[PDB]
């Protein structure tokens, strides 16, 4: 139990594989890092030191609308619409996405449940044109992370929380993919509008698979030797390439689909 | 089991005395408000609905640099400078100042430990020209709140967290006022420099007074029939005029200083 600094976190970052120009989606359990001089913003600052101004740091924001509130007819006129500039990140994703979203210069994508926050050189591209329906498919920050050959850093975070594998759930061809259909309010140029949405279910695993089955896929990909386990401060962390673990996961799901 | 809405919060705020054009400094214990459909941002939205675009909402941000870290020379090069655009509010003041600070359009003043976040029609005036030394005196959002005849809302918050009374502590003529001197990093045209600061002590009360004596002062002020109590959602709340309670508190302290 000793203090991390902005310079200290930068060298831990490089030791795990973070490099110049990297785009990296980060899932964090910030308590695992331990003591930090300047708070967790030192983590994001050290990240931008390593990747430089061309790199991008992302976080999975989502938003705070509860399903039972959304579907309560008495609540309709009182629910604030999703606003990429104002809607706060879902608390269950930890402070990290909210840390990014509230950093000046950061941007947030338009697809509510799948919304990502991004800061850095390509933050505008990663958050632009996010599909409202199927916000985990190719027209999403997750698809663009694969396209740009980005990475995913699990910063102390349990491996089941790697949202990128939901992009694999979208791409993979396996039978009986559940489809969700829901109505939610979104801000359309400043005005609240209720819009119907549809997507593949991301809150429940496919039938047969366990809730934390994302964790097993990550563990299998690391056994291939294409990842990197590393210590960020005091937090056991994993850095994996985005395109390689998506392909590994798509094949994993399609193979299971043929059983 | 009651639920607050932006609409019902605006009714509660009008009922306690918030009005069109007000400037209100808010101290909040948001848990006491109870369930809110849109989360605590409904409170800020309802307030802006009541006071209108000419009104201003404020919160007491401070910042997160700890005294033990600040004074440890082994930490000196690693401490980030205070940046009114990036330094997060001290967590001890609750989510409310950070809620305001991170709302687009909000501004945050320059005097680190005394810094305030503000949003609304006069947020720029309230946060401008905040004195680095004696940041609770006349050149501060607290002084400007008195000047603008603003209000203070304790939103479920304990009455001793009324930071406006530190402005009265600054003005009050009583003997042996403790003066604090400390060094802290700030940005001067976008570059970190360490600067020495001076102010009257706000982390400890005057010698002989309890740590929570602010609360007694507010209660004594309400005992005169000025101010107003009411429920904001489920939160027992207090709205007082800024100028009247400062004059009351300065009188209270100066009369106390003449005893013993
Ligand atoms: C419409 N909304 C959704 C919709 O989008 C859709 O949602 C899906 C969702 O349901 C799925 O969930 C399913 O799968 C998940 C994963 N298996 C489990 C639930 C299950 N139903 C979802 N799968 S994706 C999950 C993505 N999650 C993450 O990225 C988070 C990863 N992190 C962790 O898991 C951590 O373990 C965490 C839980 C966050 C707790 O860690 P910890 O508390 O230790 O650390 P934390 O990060 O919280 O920070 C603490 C320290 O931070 C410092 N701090 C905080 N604030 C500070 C401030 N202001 N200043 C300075 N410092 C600060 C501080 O040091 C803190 O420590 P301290 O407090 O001092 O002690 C896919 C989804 N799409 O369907 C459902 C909905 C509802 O419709
Ligand atoms: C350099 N820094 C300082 C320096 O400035 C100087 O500081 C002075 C300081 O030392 C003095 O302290 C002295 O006096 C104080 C007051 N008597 C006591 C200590 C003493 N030494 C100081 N005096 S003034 C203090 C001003 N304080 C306030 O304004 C706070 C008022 N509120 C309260 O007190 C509450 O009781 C509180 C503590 C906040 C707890 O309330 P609560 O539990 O209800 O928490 P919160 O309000 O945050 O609400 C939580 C809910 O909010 C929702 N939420 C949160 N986050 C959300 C997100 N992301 N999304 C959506 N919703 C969110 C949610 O519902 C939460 O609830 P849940 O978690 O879900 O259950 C003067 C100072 N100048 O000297 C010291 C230093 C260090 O040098
Ligand atoms: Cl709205
Ligand atoms: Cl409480």
């Amino acid at each position: 139990s000793r203090v991390s600094t902005r310079s200290s976190l930068a060298e831990d970052l490089r030791a795990i594989g973070l490099a110049d120009g990297d785009a990296v989606l980060v899932h964090a359990a910030l308590r695992k890092v331990g003591k930090i001089v300047g708070g967790p913003d030192d983590i994001l600052d050290a990240m931008r030191d390593v990747i430089g101004p061309a790199g991008t740091v992302l976080g999975y924001a989502d938003w705070q609308l509860e399903d039972e509130i959304r579907d309560d007819p008495a609540m309709r006129e009182h629910i604030p619409a999703f606003d990429p500039l104002r809607s706060r990140s879902i608390r269950d994703n930890g402070f990290w996405p909210e840390l990014i979203r509230t950093t000046p210069g950061a941007l947030r994508s338009a697809s509510p449940g799948a919304s990502m926050a991004a800061i850095g050189g390509e933050a505008e591209w990663f958050t632009a044109d996010h599909a409202l329906d199927y916000g985990y498919g190719p027209r999403s920050p997750l698809g663009k992370l694969v396209e740009a050959k980005g990475k995913v850093l699990m910063l102390g975070a349990p491996l089941d929380t790697m949202t990128l594998l939901a992009h694999a759930e979208h791409l993979a061809d396996f039978p009986n993919k559940r489809i969700l259909r829901y109505e939610a309010p979104i801000l359309v140029d400043g005005e609240k509008v209720w819009r119907w949405f549809e997507e593949f279910d991301t809150s429940d695993p496919p039938d047969g698979l366990a809730d934390d089955y994302f964790a097993g896929i990550v563990e299998e990909f690391l056994a291939t030797g294409r990842g990197k386990r590393g210590k960020i401060g005091e937090a056991s962390s994993v850095l994996v390439p985005a395109d390689e673990i998506v392909a590994f996961a798509v094949d994993w799901l399609e193979r299971w689909g043929r059983t």
